[PDB]
């Protein structure tokens, strides 16, 4: 049953002498036993490894806890390293890549106490909606084995949602922390720019600038506070990333005003998204902020520029390279989907949707000083089937875009995001995560808590 | 009088009641008045304006001074927008584009109390090491007339090295404040990342964030204590600016080593510059840093790598709308100097040469966690010939870069940097401009004073 607990619950129970954090792992490890073989989330584990963690702790301290993660089980997506494990993206081709070192991200987490269970589910490079690998298979969504768990971060999501985990650490370039999230009912965390460095001491292959920009390290998990403990403790500059910076954390604002994001990126919403966001509206309102509808501009541009400058990467430098590397589905993903926004071989293309880039940036940034926080649908339809982009062609590609246009302008503008369990998220300006997390307690605060599934056919 | 004089030295002579600010305003006018036809280096004033200015506050204070930069006489480069002035980048074309209200920089620096003279020249586009535009023509360097002003502050250089104002305010995206600064024999300080926002209300043409990265603001000035006020005054976060920082700034690093770059980058030096380090380097010793040569790897590759970068966007992007806008010889310098380095036409070699920047970003942030500091030449020669660049061709214009490949790389890996007069730079870490700053005071200890130079 400390499966179904939140991190501050789990400790409480070590701190009463009511569990050892042997039997905490035990219990999370048996579930995963049970119910791992259904999701396929956890796709290696450090059992004995965690085990011997967790003993040598107990024996050490007994119920005297140390660092403020002590006691809590974690899942870490594939992609981050963590000492002892693999990082192969996926791919078949590096199941032999066994890291020495943690990540920095990943050895705070660790630091604090934090006790690994294993690396959790991913797409092929980690660029899709849909976390399907050729080294792993397909991660199931616990709430319906039927349903995507989402991704790029499915496996992790899908851990948290199943109770397999406390909280999961993934990455979001273009969805990939709050689109499992809030496909698997549980909340994901887009950090911002400057707060958790991505340092891989192993040695990573270099990119290019202009998407490292828009990416950001955070975690998942089934409570606000969970999702605040982890973010603290993974804030702090490390100059080894040039995008890392010694900015302490800034104090929630005192009353922002919200704009809400509805169709004004040209997103395609089902009815039930359109209801969860009104709901949400008015749980905003309700905690006293200012909500207002229909003040944004016309951004339909900005998830396009979005896939303009990723797609052309993945198409003439990435795929490539890579193609042979990885699953049918993966390539037929970025051919299908990003080849109706890419722009081609020629750089002036490029050189002028990086100018549309910094124009809108520059839009957004104005207006955000008005409406510090922006609430809008994560995608624009729930949990989809399990096979919902595979193999799908252009035209449905196409329509598969234009129901998560909500989801990528994030990336683009380089702005944190809070996604909820009901698959909306509150958006904020740069360096103001504590503003994002004081505004989703609103949420919190009036919806059903999270619960933990039970994954069965 | 008050033309050869500090910031600081010019506050006290209004605290004294020795000058009024109307006064200062008019010497620095008149002197203007008397050699501005020489240098080309004022190229729009606003002198009644900032009269009614000196003469209200005058009015109202007295000797008392109110902000920090009250009673001091500013240079402004054309590409920053003071309300009431014309920002034409240099070409006739822009004549009519009048400003209503000031860029972000240029208001904190007058709210604090800077009385702004005027505009200072440019090149065309600001894209050149020759301040020589269609509008305006060329900026000659005060202390020689036949020498470059070096570019694309040149104008700004030029106005502080011949006492027309007291600071100028210039950018630098490939040398442009430190290749005037210490081409006119004073000092111009590239801020770094997050610090001064750059934000233009009037509505500035967008621009690639790659070269938005390598780009910053910065003070040129004849003094240390006037670099560091400007520079303290203009920081401050304004989030319009995405590239800017709430971060304070970082007290200086106590015992910095510094790293000797001469070399490493590729760059053809002379006699003189290679003096001019050596000399630069037994200062710095004399005032207690350690400093080391031949401790960095090979880097010629990050200046090149800013070329590539830089001259893909200058051929395939900004020269297929501006060519005919533009002088001839600014066209000219993009196509010869440019044109060796441009990756051509097929986004591959671009996204290769992005890569390519991070990893030596990478390699160079880990070696200055030992090396905080960075010495090294500007220019690989002293201030050359007003036509030095002009339709040289080719082979000219790959000598000319091989001189001044230790210019860019610090755009490219987007650190702070500061020109010293004497053609020498220390380069900092990302938010460590204040070391930056002791290490350029324990210079100005052991250096002559920068004077001004009356163009003849
Ligand atoms: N990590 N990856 C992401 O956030 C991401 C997810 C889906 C994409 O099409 C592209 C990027
Ligand atoms: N602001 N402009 C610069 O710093 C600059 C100077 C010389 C160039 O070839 C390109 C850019």
């Amino acid at each position: 049953e400390t499966t179904r607990l939140t991190a501050t619950e789990i400790r409480a129970r070590i701190s009463e002498g009511a569990a050892s954090r042997e039997e905490v792992v035990h219990e999370h490890l048996d579930r995963i036993d049970e119910f791992n073989a259904l999701t396929n989330s956890f796709v290696e584990l450090r059992a004995d490894q965690v085990l011997e963690e967790a003993r040598a702790a107990d024996r050490e301290f007994g119920s005297t806890l140390g660092g403020p993660l002590d006691g809590v089980p974690l899942s870490i997506k594939d992609s981050y390293s963590v000492a002892g494990l693999h990082r192969t993206d996926g791919l078949p081709v590096n199941a032999d890549v066994l890291d020495a070192q943690d990540d920095v991200a990943t050895a705070r987490l660790r630091a604090a106490g934090g006790l690994v269970l294993g690396h959790a589910g991913i797409p092929d490079l980690c660029i899709r909606w849909n976390s399907v690998s050729g080294l792993y298979g397909a991660v199931r969504n616990p709430r319906d084995l039927s349903r995507t768990a989402g991704g790029s971060s499915g496996g992790d999501a899908a851990n948290v949602a199943a109770g397999f985990a406390t909280i999961g650490l993934g990455g979001d370039l273009g969805g990939s922390i709050r689109v499992p999230a809030s496909w698997c009912g549980v909340y994901g965390f887009r950090t911002g720019p400057g707060r958790i460095p991505d340092v891989n001491p192993n040695g990573g292959r270099s990119r290019n600038v202009v998407m490292e920009l828009m990416a950001q390290i955070g975690p998942i998990a089934r409570s606000i506070d969970d999702i605040e403990l982890a973010f603290r403790i993974m804030t702090g500059v490390d100059r080894r990333d040039t995008m890392s910076s010694p900015l302490g954390l800034i104090e929630p604002i005192e009353a922002p005003r919200v704009a809400v994001l509805r169709h004004e990126t040209g997103a395609v919403l089902d009815s039930s998204v359109e209801e969860q966001l009104d709901a949400t509206i008015e749980m905003l309102r309700a905690e006293g902020y200012v909500v207002e509808e229909n003040v944004l501009p016309d951004l339909h541009r900005a998830p396009e520029v979005w896939a303009e400058i990723v797609g052309t990467e993945l198409i003439h430098r990435v795929l490539p390279e890579v193609a042979e590397l990885v699953i049918a589905s993966e390539r037929m993903h970025i051919v299908d989907m990003f080849g109706a926004y890419e722009l081609g071989a020629d750089v002036g293309a490029y050189l002028t949707a990086l100018e549309e880039r910094s124009s809108i940036q520059m839009t957004v940034a104005a207006l955000m000083e008005r409406y510090q926080l922006i609430l809008a649908p994560v995608a624009g339809m729930p949990a989809p089937p399990l096979d919902f982009d595979d193999h799908i062609g252009r035209e449905a590609s196409i329509a598969l875009f234009d129901q998560m246009r909500c989801v990528p302008w994030v990336n683009l503008l380089g702005l944190p995001s809070l996604a909820l369990p009901n698959g909306i998220q509150l958006v904020g300006r740069k360096h103001d995560e504590l503003t994002i997390l004081a505004a989703g307690r609103a949420y919190e605060r009036r919806a059903p808590r999270v619960e933990i599934a039970t994954p069965a056919i």
